[PDB]
C-alpha cells in the first residue's frame, strides 16, 4: 500500500519501491492547518542515485538523504527539480551542502530566483520548447509545455515504464484544482496530450501529490483543469 498523508509525520520521509531501481519518496507539509503529502522520485544509476525533486523543505530533505542512506545505501550524486515551487526546490541548499549536484531548466532557475526560492546550480539545456526531451542518466526529461507552471518538466524511466508527472498531473482523488496561481490553464490539456503521445507505454504514473496510478491520471487531470477553467 502506498503511504498516505495520515501515515507520515511532517519531518519524516518514506520511500516506496515502484520497480527495480525506482522509488518514490513521500513527505508532508502543513499549510493553513491541513497536512499535504508530496512525491519525488529516486532512480538507480549504476552505483549512484539520481534524485527527482526535494522533499519539500530543508528539514524534510535532510531526512530524505538520511532515509536513502539507511534504506538504499548508494550516493545521491545528482538531483533534478521539475519546477520552481518549494516542494521541488525547497531543500536544494541542503542537497548542495551534501555534495549533490543540483539541476533545473533555465526557466525553472529564473522563476525560482524571482520567487525568492532556492535555486538549483546547474542549467539543463535542450528543454526550452514544448515537446523537447533529453536523456539525463537513467531517465528521460520531457518538457510538455506549460501546465501547472510554465516550466514544469516530466520524467520517464524507460527501464521500468515509470512516468513521473510532477505537479502537472493530479491524483485521482483530487477533484478540484489545486494551486493554479502559476498555471497556464489554457495550455494544460494540450501539454497533457503531448505527454500521452510521447509516453503511451507508461505503466506507472506518479503525480506530484498523492497516489500513483496509470495513464488514466492524465485524462483525469485534463477533466479537473477544464472544469476549473469553466468555473
Ligand atoms: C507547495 C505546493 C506547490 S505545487 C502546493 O502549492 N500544494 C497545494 C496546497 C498549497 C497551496 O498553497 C500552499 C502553500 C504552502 C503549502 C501548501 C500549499 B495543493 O496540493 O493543494
Ligand atoms: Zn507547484
Ligand atoms: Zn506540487
Amino acid at each position: 500500500e502506498y503511504p498516505t498523508v495520515s501515515e507520515i509525520p511532517v519531518g519524516e520521509v518514506r520511500l516506496y519501491q515502484i520497480a527495480d531501481g525506482v522509488w518514490s519518496h513521500i513527505a508532508t507539509q502543513s499549510f493553513d492547518g491541513a497536512v499535504y503529502p508530496s512525491n519525488g522520485l529516486i532512480v538507480r544509476d549504476g552505483d549512484e542515485l539520481l534524485l527527482i525533486d526535494t522533499a519539500w523543505g530543508a528539514k524534510n530533505t535532510a531526512a530524505l538523504l538520511a532515509e536513502i542512506e539507511k534504506q538504499i545505501g548508494l550516493p545521491v550524486t545528482r538531483a533534478v527539480s521539475t519546477h520552481f515551487h518549494d516542494d521541488r526546490v525547497g531543500g536544494v541548499d541542503v542537497l548542495r551542502a551534501a555534495g549533490v549536484a543540483t539541476y533545473a531548466s533555465p526557466s525553472t532557475r529564473r522563476l525560482a530566483e524571482v520567487e525568492g526560492n532556492e535555486i538549483p546550480t546547474h542549467s539543463l539545456e535542450g528543454l526550452s520548447s514544448s515537446g523537447d526531451a533529453v536523456r539525463f542518466g537513467p531517465v528521460e526529461l520531457f518538457y510538455p509545455g506549460a501546465a501547472h507552471s510554465t516550466d514544469n518538466l516530466v520524467v520517464y524511466v524507460p527501464s521500468a515504464s515509470v512516468l513521473y508527472g510532477g505537479c502537472a498531473i493530479y491524483e485521482l482523488s483530487r477533484t478540484s484544482a489545486g494551486n493554479v496561481a502559476d498555471a497556464d490553464l489554457a495550455e494544460w490539456p494540450t501539454s497533457i496530450e503531448r505527454i500521452q503521445q510521447h509516453y503511451p507505454e507508461a505503466q506507472f504514473v506518479i503525480p506530484g501529490h498523492g497516489l500513483p496510478g496509470g495513464l488514466d491520471l492524465l485524462k483525469h487531470t485534463t477533466n479537473v483543469v477544464k472544469a476549473h477553467t469553466n468555473r
